């Protein structure tokens, strides 16, 4: 069993740091580099391979990019709790996913990262309300302390399994 997971969101939210915590178990990363990793995990008793695409690069839209994004089975929509503009951008990323997947119910999880920082600008309640409006889970994370990291990825695999049952 394999799951193709894609991590999206604004520059500097922690996409690479969350990916590296899951894959390499340490808190680290060249902001311009887009790369993929695999990890074998057991989630709710099921062994699976997670393929994680950590997105980066210039904002560009093309047939090849719409094709690389379309292969994602589930998406983490990551914002940083100290960056209001990254939270405001979440609607854009959710819309792009829905556009390339040609579907209204693509597996997604809303992730509020940098939960260890004291300089919060986005309240937990604003994020919970946004996730409820989308019908998706909201997970608070810190790539620095590892709070919520496995929960964000594993919850996205559970969202994919629920979608496969429909
Ligand atoms: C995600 C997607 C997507 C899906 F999910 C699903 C399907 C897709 C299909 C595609 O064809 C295409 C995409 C898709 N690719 C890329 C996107 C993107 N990138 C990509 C990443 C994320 C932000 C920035 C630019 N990125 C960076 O890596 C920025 C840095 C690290 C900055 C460096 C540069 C050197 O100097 C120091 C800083 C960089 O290397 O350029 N930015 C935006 O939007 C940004 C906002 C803010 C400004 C205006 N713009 C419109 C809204 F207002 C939001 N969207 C993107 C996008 F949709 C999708
Ligand atoms: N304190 C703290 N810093 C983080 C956390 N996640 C990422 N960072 C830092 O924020 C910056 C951007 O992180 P990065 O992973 O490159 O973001 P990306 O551009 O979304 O890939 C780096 O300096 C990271 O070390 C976190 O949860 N807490
Ligand atoms: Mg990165």
């Amino acid at each position: 069993t394999e799951y193709k997971l894609v991590v999206v969101g604004a520059d500097g939210v922690g996409k690479s740091a969350l990916t590296i915590q899951l894959i390499q178990n340490h808190f680290v990363y060249d902001p311009t580099i887009e790369d993929s990793y695999r990890k074998q995990v057991v989630i709710d008793g099921e062994t699976s391979l997670l393929d994680i695409l950590d997105t980066a690069g210039q904002e560009e839209y093309s047939a090849m990019r719409d094709q690389y994004m379309r292969t994602g089975e589930g998406f983490l929509l990551v914002f940083a709790i100290n960056n209001t503009k990254s939270f405001e951008d979440i609607h854009h990323y959710r819309e792009q996913i829905k556009r390339v997947k040609d579907s209204e119910d693509v597996p997604m999880v809303l992730v509020g990262n940098k939960s260890d920082l004291p300089s919060r600008t986005v309240d937990t309640k604003q994020a919970q309300d946004l996730a409820r409006s989308y019908g998706i889970p909201f997970i608070e994370t810190s790539a620095k302390t590892r709070q919520g990291v496995d929960d964000a990825f594993y919850t996205l695999v559970r969202e994919i399994r629920k979608h496969k049952e429909k």
